């Protein structure tokens, strides 16, 4: 039933804004469209400095359930620790509920699985006790099996909450496989933490191919809104139109 | 008084602005670069916030750890949501400001609500503690009138401004000797630890002369340097090195 999909799709919905050239407005905006007329996505994912606007406007329209997610060291990935420390406790002081930080994944290719690891360590202890961590190792530009899952692995050890598959500002996002090798890791380390497959997913017949690899990977029941969200735009109207809502 | 010598004087008390809040990390390093100038370096950059990493990065390699990084919150509307601007404020010093530049709620002060300005500033400066100082920009030209201008200032003051700036640079008018004259008297009568910031429109030696001298005659000779006075400016450092022959 593709309506039964386009239903919990949206509901997973980190409803993305990266264009770094926002109006406060378009944040706005950006909140009145995440109260869809099917339900509310799970987040907003927007840079750091629109977060108190957007949590205003949250609040004003009834919905302070939808979570506030922001990126950190976004979108390069540099192997700067302090760096991606000073944005993400600048993130976290905004008012932040959920910072997708980028992975090092350069420094990985290079052979580099230290600085990776730090940067995830330290910027998960700035989020203690007011975020979650996710962390994006850009699937795309780590190509191959063993790099996705081994920055999966090192992610994970580090405290990451979730882990994503992409910036959404490279040439390939997310994929099937890269989707199935970080599900596979996830399954072999810890259940609790989170996948979010972000960039190439417009339609629910995207949406299915990852909630299926999830359901057949995990378990029917693991991807809830704690455990599973799609990092995603123009799905949001995709999904509505599925559902009815032209 | 004597043109080159204010030119070098006040190159010195410089804010070296840029807030198009469209620059790049490169666009940053050379604002650093350009602050540390053949004669001499600036008291400060100024940056919206999500650059003062990338400046702390860039000061530090150029060896010029003396050049504070100031920043703005609240800005440019001078909006009345304290939560808004605390949030700003906290998530400013987080990145590692040296300095914050708040824009006082001006509009609300002007329809006759004086407290939200005095409690704005004063959770911001506690967000600050131990970290940064607050500068508070009361937009006066905006205010427009002596006693606003005279009033924003002291509210400022009081709720703890360790400078008040006149104004955001992003409005028709900007710093004025009128305005400037005014808000040095306030220094004066309340507290002279309390620093003075014209900003906006100071674009030669010749407009730099005017606030100096202002502040010279008003404080006091030794009164301003740059713990109690800078220049919010940007094109400001090319006419002052032009004026003092160098390249």
């Amino acid at each position: 039933d593709i309506k039964a999909v386009a239903q919990r799709a949206l509901s997973l919905m980190d409803l993305t804004s990266l264009t770094n050239t926002e109006t406060d407005q378009e944040i706005i905006d950006l909140c009145r469209q995440a109260k869809s007329p099917a339900g509310e996505t799970a987040a907003i994912c927007i840079f750091p400095r629109f977060i108190p606007v957007a949590k205003k406007a949250l609040k004003a329209q009834q919905t302070p359930h939808i979570k506030i997610a922001t990126v950190t060291n976004f979108p390069q990935g540099n192997d700067d620790l302090d760096i991606a420390l000073a944005e993400t406790r600048a993130a976290v002081a905004y008012g932040a509920d959920e910072v997708d930080l980028v992975f090092p994944y350069r420094a990985l290719i290079q052979g580099n699985e230290t600085i990776g690891f730090d940067m995830v360590k330290v910027c998960k202890q700035a989020c203690s006790g007011n975020a979650k961590l996710k962390v994006i190792i850009e699937t795309g530009e780590l190509k191959s099996e063993e790099l996705i899952r081994k920055a999966s692995e090192i992610a994970i050890n580090a405290g990451a909450d979730f882990i994503k598959t992409s910036t959404g500002k490279v040439a390939i996002n997310a994929t099937p496989e890269a989707a199935k090798v970080m599900l596979t890791v996830i399954k072999n380390k810890n259940t609790a933490v989170g996948f979010k497959p972000a960039g190439g997913v417009r339609n629910a017949d995207d949406a299915a191919i990852y909630l299926d690899l999830a359901d057949n990977i995990l378990g029917n029941e693991w991807a809830d809104a704690n455990h599973f969200r799609f990092g995603a735009s123009s799905l949001l109207i995709s999904l509505l139109d599925t559902l009815g809502h032209k």
